[PDB]
C-alpha cells in the first residue's frame, strides 16, 4: 500500500504530465515499441510502423497515447481505490487484446523513463520509487483479475 507521502510524490509528477498528455504518450509508446518490439505486434493499428520517425509522425499513435495516459491518470488519482477503473481495462487487455502482465511491466518501465527525462526536478529517487510502487500496484491488481479469468 502506498503512503500518503508516496501518493503525493506520484501525483505531483503526474500533474506535470498532464500539461502535455500527448507528447508524453508518444515518447512512452515509442520507447515501449523500440525497447520491446513484441509489444508493437499486438497493435493491428500500429504494426505497419517500422522506424522511430514513422512512429513520431503517426497521429493515430499520438491519439492512442492520449487514451492510455488518460486512463492511467484516472487510476492514479484514485490512490489505490481503483477497482471500478480496472475492471474494464483488465477484461479488455486479458480477453480481447491479449496483453501479458509482463508487457504491463514493460510499459511501466517506459513511463518511468520518460517521466525522468521530462521532469527530473520532480522525479528524483524518492518520486521514482513512489511511481514504481504505484505502477506495481496497478500491475498487481490487474494480475489478480487476469488470474480470475484464466489469463
Ligand atoms: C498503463 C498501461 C495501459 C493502459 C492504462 C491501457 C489503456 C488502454 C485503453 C484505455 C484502451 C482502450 C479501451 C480498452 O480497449 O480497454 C486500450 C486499448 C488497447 N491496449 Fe492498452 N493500456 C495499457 C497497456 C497496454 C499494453 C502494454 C499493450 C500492448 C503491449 C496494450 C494494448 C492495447 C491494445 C492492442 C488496445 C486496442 C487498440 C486498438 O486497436 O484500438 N495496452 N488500452
Amino acid at each position: 500500500v502506498l503512503s500518503e507521502g508516496e501518493w503525493q510524490l506520484v501525483l505531483h509528477v503526474w500533474a506535470k504530465v498532464e500539461a502535455d498528455v500527448a507528447g508524453h504518450g508518444q515518447d512512452i509508446l515509442i520507447r515501449l515499441f523500440k525497447s520491446h518490439p513484441e509489444t508493437l505486434e499486438k497493435f493491428d493499428r500500429f504494426k505497419h510502423l517500422k522506424t522511430e520517425a514513422e512512429m513520431k509522425a503517426s497521429e493515430d499513435l499520438k491519439k492512442h497515447g492520449v487514451t492510455v495516459l488518460t486512463a492511467l491518470g484516472a487510476i492514479l488519482k484514485k490512490k489505490g481505490h481503483h477497482e471500478a477503473e480496472l475492471k474494464p481495462l483488465a477484461q479488455s487487455h486479458a480477453t480481447k487484446h491479449k496483453i501479458p502482465i509482463k508487457y504491463l511491466e514493460f510499459i511501466s518501465e517506459a513511463i518511468i523513463h520518460v517521466l525522468h527525462s521530462r521532469h527530473p526536478g520532480d522525479f528524483g529517487a524518492d518520486a521514482q520509487g513512489a511511481m514504481n510502487k504505484a505502477l506495481e500496484l496497478f500491475r498487481k491488481d490487474i494480475a489478480a483479475k487476469y488470474k480470475e479469468l484464466g489469463y
